[PDB]
């Protein structure tokens, strides 16, 4: 089953840890738990975002280009990638962006934070289509001590 995992801003804005204004920490506990143990896609923006592999997930990197790097798997397409991944119940897909797009029609899951903050960034989460999806969990959090922003976190399924 193929999931797409994400965090996103005022108007499906997305963008790199270090381009991140906020700082969640329950977010990242949160994306932690829920792909430990699974494979994780990603493109190489994103790989290069990141700089070591995570641990405790096979990482593979959908990308074009021949890969630089021993410690991860190396991917050229979308089937290629689902492939890698062999039989396993769930699949995870970081990003970035066009990783996003190419995978959420394959998507049947959908786990997003909400982050409440107005930010300027080049991109965009794919426009789902909410009519689409249901919403099978949430949860709203406060700013706090921790949490610079009120953030929320939400699971939906494809109806
Ligand atoms: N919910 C969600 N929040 C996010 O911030 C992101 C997503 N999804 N999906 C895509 C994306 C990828 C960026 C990204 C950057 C760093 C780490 C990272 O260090 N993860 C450690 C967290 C350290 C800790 O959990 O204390 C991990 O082991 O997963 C993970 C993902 C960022």
């Amino acid at each position: 089953m193929i999931s797409l995992i994400a965090a996103l801003a005022v108007d499906r804005v997305i963008g790199m840890e270090n381009a991140m204004p906020w700082n969640l920490p329950a977010d990242l506990a949160w994306f932690k738990r829920n792909t430990l143990d699974k494979p994780v896609i990603m493109g190489r923006h994103t790989w290069e975002s990141i700089g070591r592999p995570l641990p405790g997930r096979k990482n593979i990197i959908l990308s074009s280009q021949p890969g630089t790097d021993d410690r991860v798997t190396w991917v050229k397409s979308v089937d290629e990638a689902i492939a890698a991944c062999g039989d396993v119940p769930e699949i995870m897909v970081i990003g970035g962006g066009r990783v996003y797009e190419q995978f959420l029609p394959k998507a049947q899951k959908l786990y997003l934070t909400h982050i409440d903050a107005e930010v300027e960034g080049d991109t965009h989460f794919p426009d789902y289509e909410p009519d689409d999806w249901e919403s099978v969990f949430s949860e709203f959090h406060d700013a706090d001590a921790q949490n610079s922003h009120s953030y929320c976190f939400e699971i939906l399924e494809r109806r």
